[PDB]
């Protein structure tokens, strides 16, 4: 199952391409609400939190971008 890995999340906004790895976690049974989880490349973990519109915009823009192929 594995809950949600954050209690708690990040309401302050920051530029997104200091993240190193941007990964959000899927949402289900284990964990009803959906959480972000980025790795600032200083080695810190910050869970952002997609009620605001920054966290959803920041990882939509760093998301959003070459893939495969």
């Amino acid at each position: 199952e594995l809950r949600c890995q954050c209690i708690k999340t990040y309401s302050k906004p920051f530029h997104p391409k200091f993240i190193k790895e941007l990964r959000v976690i899927e949402s289900g049974p284990h964990c009803a609400n959906t959480e972000i989880i980025v790795k600032l490349s200083d080695g810190r973990e910050l869970c952002l939190d997609p009620k605001e519109n920054w966290v959803q915009r920041v990882v939509e823009k760093f998301l959003k971008r070459a893939e495969n192929s």
